[PDB]
């Protein structure tokens, strides 16, 4: 999945710019650590509702997240 | 309450579907997904995976970028 790889990269990019570890993000998203780790290794098929929990955990605005996603897609 | 992003994703799928002249059944046929899953999405009653969204975008003949532009606009126009 090309789009899953891009969404996963943006997640990681924002997590790392905020200084959060995977455990920090798991906790704030109310998701399991091993699920966050799986997403970032591009090895898990994320839903829209889980994506929203991750955006809330990151405290990133929905519009900003999708602008970043578009930028990353356009690199290709 | 219900997921904001899910309701907006759902709404953009329906909007594009109708702009292309397609029925729910048509979109199911072209996405290779069950018609009852299409219908559930649009009634804001079904979550979907990123990979199902990609199949829907292929059924809609819309690029990822155009889909996300439309999503951004619909989020902005919500108050
Ligand atoms: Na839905």
């Amino acid at each position: 999945s090309f789009l899953l790889s891009k969404v996963s990269f943006v997640i990681k990019k924002i997590r790392l710019e905020k200084g959060m570890t995977q455990e920090d993000l798991a906790y704030k998203s109310n998701l399991d650590r091993t699920f966050i780790s799986g997403i970032e290794r591009n090895s898990r098929n994320l839903t829209i509702k889980s994506l929203e929990l991750i955006m809330k955990g990151l405290e990133v605005s929905d519009v900003v997240f999708f602008e970043m996603l578009i930028k990353e897609i356009l690199k290709h």
